[PDB]
């Protein structure tokens, strides 16, 4: 991956991992997300994500977003961040997410959306 | 569109419009977004989005997220909401977004992410 | 209340009401908040809030924030918005909130914070 | 400060410092905040904050919120977090904030609110 391609494997401050396949000339990509965390009474399932990374001004440190479609859940998480190359040539994904729960009724909407951050750095795509 | 398919045209409280093409059996879709608003010294450009709508428990009022990849900008917006069918059979998208700006340096990250909501309802896909 | 003083009674899109007493020359105020909504297995209790409204450039449409300290809950909500005087001289509070739940352990922190908006307009402080 | 009183001095991942005076039996406190960061063409000014920490169930790891009223700015920041005592007896404030800018018109509201996190740990209140 070119410095800051989202392509490859990544881990975050929560221990969550994600895999992002090749990014086409449209900035689009899909991948999978394995969350290390849930408030779920359900088996965590590696879940597909789908996104785009920015390709306006073809910036070395592009911003991006993607949706993760939980397999084990009725919710969705969207993440948006920027890929930064730090002082040591190390790629850092700085992200924020909205985690959308499925609420019963439009009147429960006010409580459906959680927010937070994640910081992702690169994992070896090659195992021992 | 089946009650609550995200497929079709939609408008939001900002006057922004979006078009969402067919949703495959994976919950995936692409579309375009025309924002009625920017803080941009640049021509607003109808911009592509890409997402997934939830299809766990095949719920009549599914949650969803998608990324919009601004053509006129270095930023990304991700939206996540739920499709609700209101008391009158009317589809309401209740959404929250994170709008990610491109900041110069990882140290500017703290200020890169704006948040807000949008409410979307359906526009006629057939013009006069 | 001078056009846009937060002082007085207000209601929001959720049916929630709040009372804000006089704002001192520091921009500070306290008040009470009665939420029309909870996900709580507990009696909703009118709860105290405490805040400040902005008083830099003494702007007619000042921004502000305050904390509500739920009496019936271990959580806190903070709201921040701006007071706008609309096209018809009508005061509109546009706000966003972070609702902080109390989670058991620092490792549960990622899921503790909900976000959303509220829109508040003025209620008669004088009853029939 | 009792393990998890917000009272004392704190620093955050941004280098920002804050001082929080005694917390009364109402959970209320005031203090000052010196941000290490701005997007401001203005002298950063140590700015007052005002808040409450939770005191329902008198939990060792209480949640809390407070408003900072920027002296050098038309904006407000509200923070809400939880005070956690980590595996080593060390107090960690985990927080999220909404930083509210002052926008010109109610129609600019959608872009006024930034969000992010801060992590605060304790500084010596006693200098060398
Ligand atoms: C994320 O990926 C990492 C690396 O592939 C996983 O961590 C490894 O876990 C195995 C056990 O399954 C250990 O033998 C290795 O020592 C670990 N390596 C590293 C670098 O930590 C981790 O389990 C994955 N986390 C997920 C899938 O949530
Ligand atoms: C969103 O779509 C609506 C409907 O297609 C557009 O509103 C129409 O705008 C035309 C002028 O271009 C008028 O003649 C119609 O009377 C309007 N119809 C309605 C139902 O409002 C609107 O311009 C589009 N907004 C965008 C693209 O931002
Ligand atoms: C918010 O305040 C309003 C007005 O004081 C309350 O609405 C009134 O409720 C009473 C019954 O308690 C009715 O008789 C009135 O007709 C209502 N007036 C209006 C203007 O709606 C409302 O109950 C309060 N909501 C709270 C406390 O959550
Ligand atoms: C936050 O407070 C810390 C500690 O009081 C400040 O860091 C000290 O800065 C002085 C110079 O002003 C140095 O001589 C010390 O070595 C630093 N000590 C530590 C522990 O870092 C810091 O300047 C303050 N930051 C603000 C006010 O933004």
């Amino acid at each position: 991956a070119r410095k800051c391609s989202l392509t490859g494997k990544w881990t975050n401050d929560l221990g969550s991992n994600m895999t992002i396949g090749a990014v086409n000339s449209k900035g689009e990509f899909t991948g999978t997300y394995t969350t290390a965390v849930t408030a779920t009474s359900n088996e965590i399932k590696e879940s597909p994500l789908h996104g785009t990374q920015n390709t306006i001004n073809k910036r070395t440190q592009p911003t991006f977003g993607f949706t993760v479609n939980w397999k084990f859940s009725e919710s969705t998480t969207v993440f948006t961040g920027q890929c930064f190359i730090d002082r040591n040539g190390k790629e850092v994904l700085k992200t924020m997410w909205l985690l959308r729960s499925s609420v019963n009724d439009i009147g429960d909407d006010w409580k459906a959306t959680r927010v937070g951050i994640n910081i992702f750095t690169r994992l070896r795509t090659q195992k021992e």
